[PDB]
């Protein structure tokens, strides 16, 4: 009437799932893990939460059968063992009950139920991540833009200027200065002048602005859907004592 | 050329209009000034079991 | 007669909202932590 | 990556094709009609 599992950090043939959905992000910029033995110490972790064994119990159908309750709950969840066990890291899991189809039926649940709960919330940290990268890229293309407008005025201003020295100079056909360029000549500056006050868009003349905004449009697009994994590998299976 | 250059630069009031470098300090100052951390809510711990009833 | 709470520091997803507020500044060149561990630790 | 790196590719050919049609016409207004014997808009090849 004691049903065991032991219980070890996954193995990576069972990321697989996880590692193409990373990729994706990796391509994206974002590097992101969810670290097998991180994952394991999770799962472990929610396991031993009396808090969440009482809302499995409570919720469990199977338990509900077989206001007094309260004191029954607790008196279960104390039959609900986790212990470290050296070549890798294993856990025994341990439930104990009146029949023996009843200690592997709930523990073979509960663990069921704290591995949802791992995936859930490590599905949901991937999704913050990129939410978090999402926000960040977007403002600070639209803070480059403002920052490269500016940089753009400044060299109208510059501009102007380097027109009036060069009429100054005599200097009107390009020739064959460190603050106000010269060397275009004024017809040239004239029209060049005329071009930079008529830029609408600072990202038109500028590549690197324009891929940071494809960047932002892709992070927009990008998913994590549901991807099903186990934080843990069974060395033995919740056992029918 | 000197001389044109030289009146050009007498009559520079704020030495902003020709510095991008100032330009953007200043949106800096004027975005920190216009920022708020207002009242985000958390919780500084993570119950492994909630405060029971004996 | 004795009522008990086992306590343990905060996870990311408790976070997300501190984060995307520091997210905010961070863009403004200002980098700011509140540390998971550190807050625990004040409260406790 | 390559898909990606095709589109930042055409992006950058794009901006270039911006700024060669200005350089055009400030090849023009400057009077630089063959190739001459600037940063922003080179003009060096001349207008043809």
């Amino acid at each position: 009437w004691t049903s065991a599992a032991v219980v070890t950090p996954p193995e990576p043939v069972q990321w697989q799932e996880l590692e193409k959905t990373f990729t994706k992000l990796r391509v994206l910029d974002l590097d992101i893990k969810i670290d097998r033995t991180e994952a394991f110490n999770l799962f472990i972790k929610k396991f031993q939460s009396v808090s969440l064994l009482e809302e499995y119990l409570r919720s469990s159908p199977y338990v509900m059968d077989q206001l007094d309750l309260h004191r029954a709950i607790v008196a279960l969840s104390e039959k609900m063992k986790a212990v470290d066990d050296s070549l890798y890291t294993s856990w025994t899991l341990s439930f104990t009950a009146p029949t023996s189809e009843e200690a592997q039926t709930v523990l073979s649940g509960y663990i069921d139920y704290i591995s949802a709960l791992v995936v859930k919330e490590s599905i949901e940290n991937v999704r913050n991540k990129l939410e978090i990268k999402t926000q960040f890229e977007k403002e600070k293309l639209a803070q480059d833009r403002i920052k490269m407008k500016n940089q753009l005025d400044a060299n109208i201003q510059r501009l102007n200027y380097s027109l009036d020295i060069a009429n100054a100079a005599g200097i009107k056909k390009p020739v064959y200065d460190p603050d106000f360029s010269i060397s275009l000549g004024a017809d040239g500056i004239e029209r060049k002048l005329e071009i930079e006050k008529a830029v609408t868009d600072v990202a038109e003349l500028n590549g690197e602005l324009r891929n940071r905004q494809y960047l932002v449009e892709q992070l927009t697009k990008a998913n994590i859907n549901d991807v099903n994994f186990t934080p843990f590998k069974y060395q033995l299976s919740p056992s029918l004592p």
